[PDB]
């Protein structure tokens, strides 16, 4: 049986009122999205930054992967162009179509049929190892390292600025992901159950699942009892390198799961101690930093 999408999770349209103050956003969506593990936010039509990396030198080496590596039971240099090359080629030749017309559906149904697969080993590459000191941030920031121009200091200096999220605890820079089609993250949390906002710049959707923190016990023990059992005994840190698991099977288990595609433009949030996983469609570029409330 083919992969069954589970259902959406909300999508919220704040008006230019309601986007004034992310954090202040949040918590009044909280009683519904901390129910659903995650949200999504899609900003109003005229909110559009630029791109602020420097792409003359953005270089990377990309981490291979291997989809089936648990069922089953090296490295080229790329620049945003070459990767962007090397990802539309693999898509289009997988498919046999040009890349932006695969629906959705059917690479969210061949990345779950390939992950189980032991006929057909699938391996891509995914830039997830990029700190946004590396290269800067997709957001203008008022740092002095690149120019801004006036039109786009509004941005440097919003809220919705991943670089502008709290970040300090009451007793951290955003990272950056250059996907391809079927790279993807598997099951986790946040350290210190914190909240993350995830922001797509460009590029084909990113699709998420995501499980509300009042289930994280029952998916952690759906893990342990369906995890492959030699990783059983792992502590969480480094089980959660290899939490890969299909949703229909936590949902088989009683565990509610939701998913969406956020799309370019469009912001996922997490909650705390609220599990998610998710693979990219295509060719993007998206950025992510834990925050605090
Ligand atoms: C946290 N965590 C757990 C295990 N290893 C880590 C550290 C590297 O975390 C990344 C990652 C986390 C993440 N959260 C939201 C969105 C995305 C995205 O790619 O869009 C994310 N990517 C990761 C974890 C597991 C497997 C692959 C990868 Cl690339
Ligand atoms: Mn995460």
């Amino acid at each position: 049986a083919e992969f069954v999408p589970p259902p959406e999770c909300p999508v919220f349209e704040p008006s230019w009122e309601e986007f004034t103050d992310p954090l202040s956003f949040i918590g009044r969506i909280r009683p519904l999205a901390e129910k659903t593990g995650i949200c999504k936010i899609r900003p109003p039509k005229d909110w559009q930054p630029p791109f602020a990396c420097e792409v003359k030198s953005f270089r990377f080496t990309p981490r291979v992967q291997r989809l089936n590596e648990l069922e089953a039971m090296a490295v080229r240099e790329y620049t945003l162009q070459s990767f962007g090359e090397m990802a539309d080629n693999f898509k289009s030749d997988y498919f046999n179509m040009p890349v932006h017309m695969v629906p959705t559906e059917l690479v969210e149904k061949e990345f779950w049929r390939l992950v189980s697969s032991i006929e057909e080993d699938v391996i891509v590459e995914y830039g997830a190892d990029i700190s946004s000191k590396d290269f800067g941030s997709g957001f203008p920031v008022k740092d002095g390292r690149r120019k801004i121009l006036p039109e786009e200091e509004e941005y440097a200096l919003s809220g919705w600025n991943l670089n502008n999220m709290p970040v300090l605890e009451q007793s951290k820079v955003p990272w950056l992901y250059v996907g391809m089609c079927f790279s993807s993250f598997c099951w986790h949390i946040e350290d210190h159950w914190s909240y993350s906002i995830n922001y797509l710049h460009w590029g084909e959707p990113k699709t998420w699942y995501g499980v509300p923190s009042h289930a994280a016990e029952q998916l952690e023990e759906v893990m342990r009892e369906l995890a492959p059992e030699l990783f059983e005994s792992q502590p969480d840190l480094l089980h959660q390198l290899v939490t890969i698991m299909n949703p229909n099977v936590l949902m088989e288990h009683g565990v509610p799961v939701y998913r969406t595609n956020q799309c370019a433009g469009e912001f996922v949030v997490t909650f705390p101690r609220a599990y998610h996983s998710g693979f990219n469609q295509g060719y993007n570029f998206a950025e992510a930093v834990n925050f605090c409330t």
